[PDB]
């Protein structure tokens, strides 16, 4: 990836086989989570796009995914160049073209291409714009893949209330709702869909039950 | 994490994977446990307000300890924003505005932020406040996650003398309190839960000696 | 491979023996998995042709496909050798002979001439070429691999929409064809052999839906 | 720990997580053996008390020894308090104040200071007289761990004397005693609780012979 | 190894503990295959005799091979010297005296000869010659190695071609002989020892035609 | 250990724990071969003694080979100071003190000390001694270590060759005999001590029989 020295001048420097290596196991192990898209924020910072491109291409199985994040990164492509036109024919002499859809993402454009327009002054955050584009195709992808809604989510006669909380703040996180909605159905659907008498508990110790106290009362 | 080093200390590197990779490993098998509070407090010795974020974002599963360490972190946030007010007006050109409340958490802050904060002069440290919060926050979620109390262990017929005393120290470990009436406790709890054969054995030798004597008396 | 010391001259550094490693480990875990070639494409990363000759004759088993790919390799350098012809003569100082089939192949040539053909001015992408020559070979030999047909996979009557349109990704990616046509088939096939109930929901849905709203829909 | 740059100044290193992670492990998987104490010294090789407090809190599980350890440290804090007597008033620059028992231990203590106090001409060894406690606790605790006495092993009809030896240096590593009466422990006792056979032929060989000639007369 | 780099050539490393630790788990796991010699080839690029002698003596077991590698060595060594003879009197200064057959094993020189021998202008490959040496004695280890002959290899009703042709290759590829046969046998052996359906397919086919329209053939 | 800058002067280094965790894994897997006496003076190459003296006390088991390297370290010392007395008894400024037999190993001398005369101008080549010292007293204890004689090597009516010769040259290895008196007993004792058939067969082919020959002919 990229590595600042204590000179102050960076150079490029080849993919490290352990970063990948730990992102194929990674995503063998835990196939789809939330947590895969901070790991695979912090992981791919500061890596050209032809970096994350094999990185999105040595991975094996969920061809599914792939072909959603690939479709994802054509459509902001494709926006991308609908919405800044080339204005400029010619070129000024020492400048490098225009990174264009098809150059963002490094299809047809090679890597002494990016390396001139990430090291350019001011810089083109070229990989930063990849980087925002792979993390909304992952939160397109783990929205996707939640296993039901979260409506749907309610506790049984006999289930414990601790596997039931964890799987609704599972489905919840996943899902693509807002804060403010988020916020405002965790104090509501969390005491109507409990155990009854653990709902009346709850019910009547107070309209401003903290998590701690539901906790400790649901369970008694 | 920040690096404080020779000439060139304008520098910040990313968290290392192995680092995050090991976290995430250890905070699976170990799920929660007192060890783990001094662990992160070694793995994130010096680190970013981001670093952390991320650290609390990698790990999966459990999600309700994690939305009570969150809103710990809220109420503490904004106990610290009561406690200390923001001052209104226009800011002096040169001097670094103080950390609000919400800034802490990295929330609506951005890196140059608190790098500026963290290599002002003097300093802030905002990021020890920070891990004093999660460590708070993990000392709830591991106060909280006992199964079984304190004052319920009791040892068998069969039971080791050593086994016990281990049991019960890892069970008072596990639970934070003043040590002004957990040196009380141990005494009213330790010397009276035991064996009939270590009971009396520590009858004959005398209640205010030391511990090793009461290991070594019952021993075998 | 090739690496560039700080403020220093283009070095040449040695095989890595963990990366070699990984990459025998890595074959005989995922034996014939489509995303061998962009594994090999991103640890050989500027590697020598002798690196390469060595990291596929360090490989177990396997050997049929390695003298297919070594028959390749012979009818690109024989084609090679036939595409530009070869001269002889004295040599001069800053300007290499022309290269030949078995040259370009790395048989019969040494470490310090690969070196200067490499570091010339201009340079002469030997080694991109056998790269290039190496995963033609690698595609030729996971074409032949494929074991269901990309027009003889259908879905049946319980096999699942996700697993069916996986095993149809990963079968038009092992199969042969043009970028252009490459669509047609996932376009027109994907819902020309799949159940007919989706068939008909996605009929009334709209053939210019996308994978994500076919396959919500299919899954309800 | 405390490194050297090269031709640079002496810069305090954060620590390493690694180092950590194997001392834990090894602590673990080798409970409590008479080389880990060596094995602490080798992994503690110039660390600030911090890191040797971070390291103990680390570890899962044996409290027991925990607390005894820290009693130990309290009993070593107030005897250095005693014998060396406290001065209070204004700290000129260069000269650092009076180490407290409390500082020497590190619980009400700092970074900056602990790092100005190891930095200072003449540098204040405060950590290795706090590693020198902590090993002197660790050989305490090992001592206790002993199951069987030095004066309690003798060689069994059918066992072997390699076996036999073996174990009698083994549990000679973990008694109390002086190297000066270790010598004479290991000359006699090693003769005294032999086989008969065996001590009828040292005895006619000589008790003044090594260990090598003992154990070849031993074996035929 | 050498370490040919900068400024500062005059260097001489031992071998890095990882290699040897991986060259010594690869020969106890493998104890030979087919393969060794190139990962031989790939662990020992460009390494001192004496770092070629440390991994031949760290080898667990087979010590016959060993033996017939070391006479093997010392007889090529004994021919070495016959056709190179050293000249008498006394030598030029300043020229360094040329390496005698004996040296080349490192069995009469220290590490100072081989390092002059190595870096002198022009250098003096004694180390490739002994990786020949090597690599001859372990194709002759892996030749006497052999358990079943290769005529003696005929595929089963029910073995697949593809096995079968594989494990073929790997035989041939095991023995070491000259081109000019090799191509023949190959031919004349296996299209006799096939599987009557697929012996009638080639016979349908053609002899004069190549292998992979054999291996898609009787493909299934 | 001790490390080789770009810039050309050398500084200390503490011992890294990877190296003695692998050793302890050598020493576990493997218990004694003739092998390991390679791999520590591999993995201990340019290593204070302290570092041997840590690695030597580190070790887990086997008593009795650290008490014999003991010794042998203990009469080395007393030789050294024995053949070399103290002619000279004041010390010239600048210069430190001459290593004694107690200083040598580092019982009674300080890291400084003994960096200070390791980088002295000639440097003093403590480290060295200490290493050879310790190869002898592997070599002594691997010879100990023997099952039995040589001559007790009988192949039985039904036990292979290969197995038997294996065990031979093993047994050989590890035995104390002179390089010409192996050479000479491994021509007689290995025809003599076969299966009469095979050993009859040999006896037929002649007095110039090679391992390969006799390999392959007692196997038939």
């Amino acid at each position: 990836p990229i590595v600042q020295n204590i000179q102050g001048q960076m150079v490029h420097q080849a993919i490290s086989p352990r970063t990948l290596n730990a992102w194929v196991k990674v995503v063998e192990e835990k196939a789809f989570s939330p947590e895969v898209i901070p790991m695979f924020s912090a992981l791919s910072e500061g890596a050209t796009p032809q970096d994350l491109n094999t990185m999105l291409n040595t991975v094996g199985g969920h061809q599914a995914a792939m072909q959603m994040l690939k479709e994802t990164i054509n459509e902001e492509a494709a926006e991308w160049d609908r919405v800044h036109p080339v204005h400029a024919g010619p070129i000024a002499p020492g400048q490098m073209r225009e990174p264009r859809g098809s150059d963002i993402a490094g299809t047809t454009s090679t890597l002494q291409e990016q390396i001139g327009w990430m090291t350019n002054n001011p810089p083109i955050p070229v990989g930063e714009i990849y980087k925002r584009w792979i993390i909304l195709g992952l939160n397109k992808i783990v929205r996707m893949y939640s296993p039901t809604s979260i409506l749907d989510i309610r506790q049984g006669p006999k289930e414990p209330f601790r596997d039931y909380v964890d799987r609704f703040y599972k489905t919840l996180r996943a899902e693509q709702a807002s804060q403010e909605v988020k916020n405002w159905m965790t104090e509501t659907l969390l005491v109507q869909n409990a155990n009854p008498d653990c709902k009346t508990i709850l019910k009547a110790l107070g309209p401003a039950a903290t998590l701690e106290e539901m906790m400790t009362a649901c369970q008694g």
